């Protein structure tokens, strides 16, 4: 078994893509994260849904999780307002969670090794032609 | 809605339950993680598939020697997990698993998951785990059509 045969079809977005597309993909496809590439179409980072959640909730709400002293009646309306006119790049954190890359021809153990190094959930396969999740790797060996 | 309605069913395994069995579940159900509970059923931790991968790949392959060794993971896997429990699969400092009250509002859950930036939270009602709310599930609720 090699990278290419292991890989599955993961949706991908660009740095300059709509922030909204990314949110919709995460939500529609119920994915825990998105593969982000640059203009070239080469791997850049991974944008986890939890980072998007962080971006979408106002700081003042985040600072009062029990809502004991602040009011927000506009969560959904404001989610909508702050995505409009914004790119994927703005959703990303200060130090974007890097995206490990393996070849189309790497062995299972080569892939597992790299994944096991960063305890990363996902690797991109390049020749991006796909990606290999941890569970996919487990699925193969079992 | 409240945390109760937001939550979805999520598979759970015991801390002292069989490691191999948990991996079979992670693999088949194609899950990012399992919710781990203790003997009496209380939320304890999450077991991500990636951590299982870490557990299976020796450190000398972590720290290309992969390709210089005549050892295949598929073979080894059963050997490494025999007699082993979920507890041993966990990292030395297991991730906390935030647990929201079933009657929390959507705003509260959002505020919590934003603040903590956690991939999921368990939902509990009367000391029982009734499901979980992932980050993407939260997003799906806040951008749902109305």
């Amino acid at each position: 078994m090699h990278g290419e045969q292991m890989a599955e079809q993961f949706p991908v977005v660009g740095l300059d893509s709509d922030a909204r597309e990314a949110v919709e993909l995460l939500a529609s496809r119920r994915l825990p994260g998105l593969i982000v590439v640059d203009e070239k179409g080469s791997p850049h980072s991974v944008l986890p849904a939890s980072q998007v959640v962080r971006f979408l909730v106002p700081s003042y709400v985040q600072d009062d999780p029990s809502l004991a002293r602040v009011i927000d009646e506009s969560l959904a309306d404001q989610v909508a307002d702050k995505l409009a006119g914004v790119t994927v790049r703005k959703l990303l954190p200060s130090q974007p969670a890097e995206l490990p890359v393996v070849k189309h021809d790497d062995t299972v153990l080569e892939v597992a090794a790299i994944m096991a190094r960063l305890r990363c959930p996902l690797v991109a396969v390049v020749k991006i032609i796909g990606a290999i999740t941890a569970s996919r790797l487990l699925e193969l060996v079992v």
